[PDB]
């Protein structure tokens, strides 16, 4: 049954993929995704090494980690996420989420992927990145008691990294080890995990700079749909997000990489934790395929 | 005037990045008494580069020029119970900057004698502003370097203290003309310790092995609707544990000493805007004795 | 299993000194989880001597006999959440009685495969009152040397868990019929590495270079909430904050590694008397981070 | 005698009360034999509460003939006080009539002072010479730059009897002291740990003549779970002394009496009593006479 019969040969180039997050705008994500491995004609584990999703990567990475194909990610998005937004709540949008983590993902730990993955979660009380990860490899301290992905199932590995605190309760871990873990939305402490995964094959699997292709893929930007203090925490968000991609700009120079997000500025766009209109949504996806259009001359030099 | 030893050229490049605090900047000048007491020479003449944040600027300006750290705390002593103890606004930012127009009035980014990096992040494109010293200390944009975007040191250092919550926005005029402004200079890095070893490395031609960084904190202290602002905390703190987290990653086979202690009694529960010179006296003791558990490492670094 | 590393003989010898603080020992299990997994053997194969105190009593016993700190923690979590619950006193130590049954069933000092010893003050003499393990680990009188003063290794345990304000007092029967009366151990040494490397200087005598002492401590916490009262917890404070200074004055050529944080926030707040099992997790996964600061410069003493 | 003779003899003096009366006794006897006075046969003096009175006036002048002259008029009086915050003022007069004007610089001896701290809870050691602390030296200034009338008063400072005394160091810091023997009632520990690990002596090259005041029987459970603890210090870190430095040779002289009428309660303002006790211990010299003398040479 399938589509896709392209076999690339082994290399010593390693090709890495850091999704970021957005929401609901993941369609943005779906679309530019779609046309990439059209191009390449292969499933997208079989070409890359590394996935890196954060909150909608910790969806879509966890899914192309296993060998699933965009067309079936897709399908699954448009049917139960704009379910789960429809709820304006937080117990009850976190009971919604509790169930599609148990429908895609039934009972799948992080020994059954095929490539390199890694989520990105954030600790309530001692403030510092969860990071999931599948090998022992990746690691970078600690090598003794290493369990792969906690010991935890996919299910609530992902669906700790979508507890968006303002959106949603928070979620608790149980590790293998019995230890009682409390965990929020993993985009507090970053929402770019690009200068994470250089981290990730530069320490780990020592690789040359020359020797890397990031290809970052972002939601785009959108113009915005009683300060009681609140402007400052939207403030300190986005001082948060930006200085970091000036960060990896002056620490990775010499590393190529690609960013592939349009900002938009016709008062046509919304917010995200809260859009459902499938026909909003569903604009998203063909702008995202355009955005694609426009770097397939530079995309076919380094994906081949 | 009593300092007299000379150290020769070396070429190991050490590295001083100090803490963004408050009125808790006694530690500071606590932790750096002994140092300096312990070389024996001006601070600039051992160190290569020191980078600051608010509180850390007005010691790293300070330092820069050629002050020592007794003069710093008759400064620092004598006008500070002034500008914590107003009740506006408005007051605070007034009075901080008559205090800068009489500690240098004539001074821009080329009296310094040593390389100085001073943080403040922006309020129009919210990435930092880092006034530095030398044309060298840059990455991009190497054909239009003013040293120190034209401003003096006088309203550089002030809106690296602009916390917005209880100061004003200082606005700068650069000498371009550009109207920028900016806000507290502790919204994107509390702590110039990643700045400064990324700064010395893939801008400064150094590689690992050869860089010295010695990180004078000052010290955590307990604390004496509400959902925005316990958000507020808190997210202001991961963003000061996440950078240091990253720090360990990358750059681990670095030489770090980190200098800053933690105290749970309650009855040292400094918080911020501080002007009763008993508490204020106490953090400068602790301060001395923190340099004295971790002396036989210092030994090494500086020589 | 699982742990089937074998290390050959060397003349360093390795000393681990556990601390006390009562219900707080799990930052210890987390610790030693951690040096356990790093070093792929039971304790007992690399250590050549292990001391405790008021909880150390209950930890350095148990890695003598041959125990793995993953069957302390499978013991720990069972009984030490139940004695925290009885309201008198004198309940707290009817339960206290019936755990040594249960785990010291009939052993004495004479079947440990390692050197040690539990320290424990005496009420009337007001010394200290250490069962050594061997002959060779005697200061004088060794001429009527009983190992474990002839009495066994479950009731050598309970003296030094017996707080005299929160527990009864221990009398206990030695070989020569010496109804002695004891206390907890933790009034006259609370850190006994001050007692360590009193222990393998003069009696073993060892070189300071050959000498890798490893402290373990139990945390600082803030309180979770007369005259008389206050100087009697003031006194103690005095007694183990100038017994380590004092320590470090007489040894300093002696490679030690203390491994202890303190915080501040108002959610660590514990004492010796915390029975919440979700409260005592969280003390757990603390101190393992503690050790990955910390993992460089452990790797350097034992491999 | 002679200058100097390559041996590092330590004077480690106990303290508490009024009883000091019987050290005096004890160095009224010394100082006879020699015919030099007590600082020229001496490298070191320590002492915590009531030697630390008689630290100082031995390293800085007269002999104990003009010691005892100053301990039998004035002392008597400071101790009948009813109220706490008299003690302090009345201690404090004294300590400006023969301590004026002089500092730790014109000391002619090695000296020691013990009192720990309040807020850190750990020693503070007064010293007056270059070659005598540890470590961080540099900023050091000698006996921190603090007159010898405010180091001693706060040295004798009980504080359920007597205040807090506050002191401001010569760099601007107010510390908050009080008595040395909270911490350390016996600086015979810290004189070896000084003379050994600083001053660089051998383990046979020291002499250690500790002297103390006697033990004396006496006249709701934190009262006698408090005085229980002080004393568990105070063994506990004898014990210690005698496992690490077994190959020091020292002499203890300090006796016991169970009779009922030596009785004293710390606080006792009888000029009777207060001799009975300097004539016991006026004996106790003479029963290490012929030993003594060998160490003293
Ligand atoms: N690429 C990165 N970018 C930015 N920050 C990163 C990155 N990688 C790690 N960190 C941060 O550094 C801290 C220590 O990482 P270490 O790799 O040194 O030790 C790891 C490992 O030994 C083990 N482990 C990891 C993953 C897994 O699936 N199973 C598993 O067992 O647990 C420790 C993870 O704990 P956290 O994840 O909670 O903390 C991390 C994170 O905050
Ligand atoms: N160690 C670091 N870690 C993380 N980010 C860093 C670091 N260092 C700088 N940055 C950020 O990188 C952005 C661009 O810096 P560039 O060095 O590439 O070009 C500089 C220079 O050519 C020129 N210039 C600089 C200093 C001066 O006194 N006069 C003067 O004229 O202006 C540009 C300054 O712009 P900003 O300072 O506003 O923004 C910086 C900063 O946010
Ligand atoms: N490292 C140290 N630092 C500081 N002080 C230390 C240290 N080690 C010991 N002491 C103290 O020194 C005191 C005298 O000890 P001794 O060695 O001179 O004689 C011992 C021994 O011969 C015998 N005996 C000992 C243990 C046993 O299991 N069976 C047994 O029979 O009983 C005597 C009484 O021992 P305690 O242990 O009760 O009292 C000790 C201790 O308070
Ligand atoms: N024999 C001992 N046994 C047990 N503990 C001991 C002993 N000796 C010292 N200590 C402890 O060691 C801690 C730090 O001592 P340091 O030697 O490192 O530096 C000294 C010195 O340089 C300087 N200074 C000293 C004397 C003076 O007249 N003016 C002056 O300026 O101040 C520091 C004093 O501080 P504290 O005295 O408050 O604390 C001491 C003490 O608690």
């Amino acid at each position: 049954p399938s589509s896709l019969l392209t076999e690339y040969g082994n290399d010593n180039i390693c090709r890495v993929l850091a999704l970021d997050g957005g929401g609901a705008k993941g369609f943005y994500t779906l679309g530019v995704l779609k046309e990439i491995e059209a191009m390449l004609g292969c499933p997208l584990y079989k070409r890359f090494d590394l996935v890196f999703g954060t909150s909608t990567g910790a969806i879509i990475a966890a899914l192309i980690a296993l060998g699933y194909e965009v067309d079936q990610i897709h399908a699954l998005y448009t049917e139960h996420v704009p379910r789960v937004m429809s709820s304006r709540s937080a117990a009850a949008r976190t009971m919604a989420l509790q169930d599609l983590a148990k429908e895609v993902f039934q009972d799948k730990t992080f020994e059954d992927v095929l490539m390199g993955i890694g989520i990105v979660a954030t600790r309530w009380m001692t403030e510092r990145p969860m990071i999931f990860k599948g090998n022992v490899v990746q690691a970078h301290g600690r090598k003794g008691t290493f369990s792969p992905g906690f010991g935890v199932s996919i299910a609530d590995a992902v669906q700790a990294s979508c507890s968006a605190y303002p959106f949603f309760e928070r979620k608790v871990i149980v590790t293998a080890a019995g230890d009682k873990v409390e965990l929020i939305d993993g985009g507090y402490c970053a929402n770019n995990p690009t200068l994470f995964a250089i981290a990730d094959a530069t320490v780990a699997l020592k690789k040359d700079h020359k020797d890397i292709r990031v290809i970052n893929v972002g939601v785009g930007i959108y113009p915005e749909p009683k300060w009681l203090a609140v402007q400052l925490l939207q403030k300190t968000l986005e001082i948060n997000t930006q200085s970091m991609d000036q960060l990896r700009d002056i620490l990775f120079k010499d590393i190529p990489t690609i960013r592939i997000s349009d900002t938009f500025e016709r008062p046509e766009m919304a917010t995200d934790l809260l859009e459902y209109n499938l026909d909003k949504l569903n604009t998203l996806r063909q702008r995202g395929r355009e955005s694609f259009g426009a770097r397939e001359a530079q995309l076919r030099e380094f994906l081949i």
